[PDB]
């Protein structure tokens, strides 16, 4: 029943022709079979991992963690602040450090939320798309509020219940280099999920597309239920925000910015200015030695493997991972992965080695 479909799906797995077909069948009985919805969460990152899973159709996405957003209340102004760290990967390794300074501020009079100390968990995927000729970023992003214990007996939050359109747009100029970006795309509040392309419209990109990520509408965070009550983006909708930063990047130049998100009809809109000064024309981001994404460049399509590293270390998971087509999986529990790498070392080794590279 459900074994003569596992059988037929494990054929598309061709790490598993190394095995006889005597075991095999002793693994299709422990595989489970699941359709999995484009855009669904499959892990998400820092929850506890029991199993792993193998792509029989379609591809998913691996989002890797950008880090935490550090937010305080600002009531005095009416606001929020902001601290983090970004960490961008150097080409020929190492690691540039992007120092930011974060204030809000609503552009309505009416009170806001203003919040208790918390943070925001950001994971991201960058990438290409290969009809693309101009200049561009594809990015695919997860934002979750966290830090405030679970006691357990706005009007802004009902305009992102569902899928809302967005649109960016970012006048820059960097040591005198001038040059706009635009992009749009959707977010998903609910599942805290931003999709967005962005073009660079005057031409060449003049510093790193990952450098202009952050810059890039914190109101799609998914704020959890018992957190709601600390979600200033979403209450100072629709009228929006002022958004400033001061972004410093380690041994180089910095990054000013002023935005206002806000909607315009069904539209949340983010408008950037961004004047960057002090950088070195063969530094980091003026030199374009950022990775982009040598991490995490693909997709994982039909044959590979994912959710395997919880299995291999024990600690939690260190992605999230999301279908980026309708997904065919079958997924293996952790017992069951331990006699899979006893009765094969080949197949063991795949799984090690792999583990180690994503790491
Ligand atoms: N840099 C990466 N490239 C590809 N896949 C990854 C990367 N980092 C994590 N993953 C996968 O994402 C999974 C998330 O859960 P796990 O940590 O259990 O195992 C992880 C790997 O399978």
């Amino acid at each position: 029943g459900d074994f003569v479909r596992n059988w037929q799906l494990v054929a598309a797995v061709p790490l598993f022709q190394k095995l006889g077909p005597a075991v095999l069948v002793e693994i299709v009985r422990a595989l489970r079979a699941r359709t999995v919805p484009a855009g669904a969460v499959i892990c998400r990152i820092g929850e506890p991992g029991d199993r792993m899973f193998f792509v029989v159709e379609g591809s998913v996405s691996v989002a890797t963690n950008w880090g935490n957003v550090y937010i305080t209340a600002d009531k005095q102004k009416n606001g929020i602040k902001a601290n983090f760290k970004i960490r961008h990967n150097v080409e020929g390794g190492g690691v540039q450090l992007a120092y930011h300074y974060q204030q809000n501020t609503p552009i309505g009079d009416g009170p806001v939320l203003l919040p208790d100390n918390h943070y925001l968990s950001v994971q991201s995927k960058l990438s290409k798309d290969p009809n693309e000729k101009r200049d561009h970023m594809v990015l695919l992003e997860f934002v979750t509020a966290a830090g405030i214990t679970l006691d357990e007996y706005s009007k802004g939050e009902e305009l992102f219940t569902g899928v809302v359109p967005i649109l960016v747009e970012l006048d820059g100029d960097v040591n005198g280099h001038k040059f706009s970006v635009r992009g749009e795309g959707e977010g998903d509040a609910t599942n805290g999920k931003l999709t967005l392309k962005f073009i660079c419209t005057t031409g060449k990109l003049p510093v790193p597309w990952p450098t202009l990520v952050t810059t890039l509408v914190q109101c799609f965070a998914r704020y959890p239920d018992h957190m709601k009550q600390h979600d200033f983006f979403k209450s100072a909708m629709p009228e929006g925000y002022i958004q400033e930063r001061t972004i410093v990047f380690k041994d180089d130049g910095t990054y000013k910015t002023r935005a206002e998100v806000k909607f315009e009809g069904d539209t949340l809109v983010n408008r950037i200015e961004l004047k960057g000064i002090d950088f070195k024309e063969d530094g980091n981001i003026l030199g374009h030695k950022l990775e982009y994404n040598r991490v995490n460049p693909v997709e994982l399509g039909p044959g590979a493997f994912f959710g395997e590293m919880a299995l291999i270390s024990g600690e939690p998971r260190v992605a999230t991972v999301s279908a980026a087509t309708t997904v065919s999986l079958l997924s293996l529990h952790s017992a069951d992965f331990q006699m899979l790498c006893s009765s094969s070392p080949e197949i063991a080794e795949i799984f090690r080695k792999t583990a180690l590279e994503r790491r």
